[PDB]
């Protein structure tokens, strides 16, 4: 591969050209001194990046030996963990000082959307998911069940449409109540002397809380829409008797529009497959078009115009406020190598290049696309403990100097998704006291790190049992406590994890309310549709109140956090073990095959119960680590795993279209071998991470497809 020499670095030409021709134009940064900054940061910061990675292994190996050397004594285990410096002293109370953050993060509680940056349409829809149609969300999914009468089909079904309408009217009643009567019986809306007036058949009523009236469009005496607010989220009733739905409605309502994905995370990490310069350029380019505003497949929303209750004009943001998730400290990428052929740390690159690109979002498009307060929002995943957070800080300060940006311009969304972070979370937050804009429980990764850390102690409970183990319940509460106690209320997001069941929206609406009821001012959804249905929860839960009631609680002990999810003796019949194995192998195989063969890093994979699951590297990190733990402790044999992989593989072949089967020549299929390796090599991956194998096998496939 052809490279450009800058100092000690050899930069892949496609990446060199991309920065110079596309990313640097318009930033007033001088290209020669940008690259000089790249060279200088790489050389100054690569050693400690590597030292931190060595500390991980050195710590895991001590813990390994300790478990090998009989009901686990917690007091001894605490003190060993403290002594090897795993468990560090909790610092004294403090308050974060992160300033210049936008209202969508400091103040608004609402859904947060994660989307793979390499898919421009997905990324486009996600940036546009700030507003979404409630009707579409209910008509298109199973929130409205398809009992007799209400089935979707080729044409519009009015029995279903009616239930959609009745559902939305009750949401209005429950969110923006009338002084008397129900939106179900409304026949019209007008604005009289700056106040909302709803016409019932007998009388007429106003709002039980007139402050919930935020504006309108059209003439005040028969507006084209009425705009409400509740818990800081906007609700827009679209009024159009002319339209098909509008004609049938007792008040001519066409839709209820919900402000939904308040912020969106454009993902470079677990939900994309990017193994060289060609791949990273594609991601960087899409991130560039998002920040310049001209990304198009279909284009980015402009803000929305309203008339205030008094008759003046105002505007509301039409776009999700955009985070970008960089990769973490682990991997390297040959998009840059040095003189010796050593690859450059990929995370360092993401900070330089996603940060460079982000500057366009602070500046007028073609009107400022992203942060009006002047911040750049970078999620930093998969950090292990407070020193690794301080490293990320040091990297962002050095990249700011290279880019010419005020110090602390680059904010950090801290993932709490590694065990050494969990049990040191307070010190991890303090380590970023003036950059941190959220903490979030990345429970999937956190579950993979739970299995790997304690890989030597014994067999683990089944995957489906993890969700209710004491360590994770402690971890979710301990994350809220640490957030609230560092002054996150009004300052930074307290965020929880992802709903993976992409077609079970009835279930999501019924159960995911637990997250705001637990004091989380945001949580993760995988589609704009799911963002819309998840907004409902924030209208029913007063997260501000919930957080206020939780201040000063400390609800998890370090003992509970350290409670390893060991399986109790002989808990499983032959058929239950088989199901776990089979299921784990199916999901692994389904995800890996599109990863290695097509470069898709996030796939909907049905499971053994045919539930469609949105899989990314974290869910793969759980399934691979679990089977490696069962294999390590004799729960299954190597014959079982190879048998199960061979069994599930044709099933995966069948579920797939411009695609290459894995059966029957398993030993020919790079995708099959990668899958096999994740399991049989699983205990030897650093912290169970799946990237090392996925990258090598993706690069392996790319080379084969080119000969
Ligand atoms: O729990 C975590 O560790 C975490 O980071 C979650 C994800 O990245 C994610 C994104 C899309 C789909 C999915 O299933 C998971
Ligand atoms: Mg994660
Ligand atoms: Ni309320």
């Amino acid at each position: 591969t052809d490279r450009v020499s800058v100092g000690n670095l050899r930069i892949a030409r496609v990446l060199y050209d991309f920065v110079n021709n596309e990313a640097l134009p318009g930033t007033d940064i001088d290209p020669d001194s940008f690259w000089a900054g790249v060279d200088k940061v790489v050389a100054d910061l690569t050693p400690q990046n590597q030292a931190l990675l060595n500390a991980r292994d050195e710590l895991q190996a001590q813990i390994d030996k300790w478990h090998r050397r009989e009901p686990i004594d917690m007091d001894a285990y605490r003190q060993f963990l403290t002594e090897i410096g795993y468990l560090l002293p909790e610092p004294d109370d403090f308050t974060i000082t992160t300033s210049g953050v936008d209202a969508e993060i400091t103040t608004t509680a609402g859904p947060q959307l994660v989307v793979p940056v390499l898919n421009a349409r997905f990324a486009l829809n996600a940036a546009n998911a700030r507003w979404g149609s409630l009707y579409d969300a209910l008509y298109g999914t199973d929130v409205i069940p398809e009992t007799d009468g209400a089935e979707k089909g080729p044409t519009y079904n009015k029995v279903r449409g009616d239930k959609v309408i009745a559902y939305a009217r009750k949401f209005l009643d429950d969110s923006v109540p009338l002084s008397s009567g129900s939106f179900g019986d409304a026949t019209g809306f007008t604005v009289q002397d700056g106040q909302l007036v709803v016409a019932l058949p007998d009388k007429s009523t106003g709002l039980a809380n007139p402050g919930q009236f935020a504006g309108y469009t059209g003439a005040a005496e028969s507006p084209t829409s009425v705009l409400l607010i509740n818990h800081g989220l906007h609700i827009e009733i679209l009024i159009d008797p002319e339209s098909q739905v509008g004609t049938t409605d007792r008040a001519g309502v066409k839709d209820v529009i919900l402000e939904s994905a308040i912020t969106t995370i454009m993902d470079f990490e677990d939900s994309v497959a990017a193994v060289d310069a060609a791949d990273k350029v594609l991601g960087y380019r899409n991130w560039l078009g998002l920040n310049k505003g001209d990304l198009a497949a279909r284009v980015l929303n402009r803000d929305r115009n309203y008339t205030a209750p008094g008759g003046g004009q105002f505007t509301l943001p039409g776009r999700s406020l955009m985070f970008v998730r960089n990769v973490g400290h682990l991997m390297t990428n040959d998009a840059i190598v040095d003189t010796d052929g050593s690859e450059v740390f990929e995370g360092i690159m993401d900070a330089l290049f996603t940060g460079l690109i982000a500057i366009h979002g602070l500046k007028a498009s073609d009107p400022l696309i992203n942060s009006r307060t002047g911040s750049i929002y970078i999620v930093k995943p998969k950090m292990h403990g407070p020193a690794e957070v301080a490293f990320t800080c040091e990297l962002f300060s050095r990249v700011e100097d290279v880019l010419g940006l005020p110090q602390n311009t680059m904010k950090i969304g801290i993932m709490d998704e590694e065990r050494r972070t969990t049990v040191n979370l307070k010190a991890c937050i303090k380590a970023a006291a003036d950059r941190v804009v959220f903490i979030n429980t990345g429970f999937l990764d956190r579950t993979g790190d739970e299995i790997h850390t304690s890989m030597e102690a014994g067999p683990m409970v089944r995957k489906g049992t993890m969700k209710s183990q004491p360590w994770i319940l402690a971890y979710e509460d301990h994350n809220v406590d640490a957030g609230l106690a560092a002054g996150f209320s009004g300052r930074a997001q307290v965020g929880k994890g992802m709903w993976t069941m992409t077609e079970l929206m009835a279930d999501m609406v019924e159960t995911k309310i637990a997250q705001p009821r637990a004091g989380a001012s945001t949580a993760w959804v995988p589609s704009p549709t799911a963002a819309t249905l998840h907004a409902l929860h924030y209208h029913q839960v007063d997260v501000a109140a919930v957080q206020q009631g939780l201040a000063g609680k400390r609800r998890a002990t370090i003992e509970q956090l350290l409670t390893i999810p060991l399986a109790k003796e002989l808990a499983w019949a032959p058929d239950e073990i088989r199901e776990e194995v089979d299921n784990n192998c199916q999901s692994i195989l389904g995800y890996v095959v599109r990863w290695v063969d097509q470069g898709v890093g996030a796939s909907k994979v049905p499971d053994i119960h045919d539930v469609a699951l949105m899989e990314d590297r974290a869910t793969l990190r759980i399934s691979s680590q679990l089977l490696a733990n069962w294999l390590r402790h004799g729960v299954i044999t190597s014959a079982d795993v190879r048998a199960s992989l061979e069994r599930m593989a044709p099933l995966v072949d069948r579920q797939n279209v411009a695609y290459r089967p894995m059966a029957p020549n398993f030993d020919d299929s790079i995708a099959f071998l990668a899958a096999q390796e994740l399991i049989l090599s699983g205990a030897q991956q650093p912290n169970g991470y799946t990237e090392p194998i996925l990258h090598r096998r993706r690069r392996e496939f790319k080379a084969r497809a080119a000969e």
